[PDB]
């Protein structure tokens, strides 16, 4: 049933999309710190298609996880280690998400997916 | 640079493949505790393809971290948290790595990559 799916071409990459839809983690694989300022994070189920724009300055510093989590998780913001989605509550389950994730400039530095078949 | 793969069919998946050459870790991501008897890990480094077969009732239970630790990394056994390599010593430092899990069926569950590119 559950598939997945992933890729990266640096040191950030993304862990996981939860299947409850709550929450997305990223983890910097390296031990050089990334500066996220400017990236961003597009979720897509289906149709809808949703963006995560990082702050400025912030920088997730190696071998440690950053956890985007929805304004309906449950869970309060204590940055750097979590954060909360602006206005954006839970994506649900049971429907196919992919969630991309790009620099400043625009490239695709990661992805991950989780197609469901039965 | 340093680039990443990943794929899952079930509840198990591959996170990790040490860069210094020293461990390969896995996790049941789903709920449901994965029996893993007879399953094995083909850890092919180039031309060669050394696999390592579990044991008869090893059980992955959810969201639990299995790592096949090298026997010279220096780590003792203390499962199910972490698990020894027989007589298999460390992969190494800059060489492209593809580590397969296999099911009891003689099917592939889950890939993972780390090809290196200067």
């Amino acid at each position: 049933s559950i598939s997945h799916s992933a890729s990266a071409t640096g040191n950030v990459c993304i862990e996981e999309i939860d299947v409850d839809g709550k929450f997305i983690r990223l983890k910097n694989t390296s031990e050089q710190d990334q500066p996220m300022g400017g990236w961003e994070m597009i979720r897509k189920i289906g149709d809808t298609s949703v963006s995560y724009k990082y702050t400025s300055r912030y920088v997730l510093k190696a071998g440690q996880t950053v956890t985007i989590w929805a304004a309906n998780a449950g869970v309060t913001a204590s940055p750097p280690t979590d954060l909360i989605w602006k206005n954006q509550n839970s994506w649900g389950t049971g429907e196919d998400v992919k969630v991309i994730l790009k620099n400043s400039q625009g490239e695709e530095v990661a992805q991950r997916s989780t197609v469901f078949k039965t």
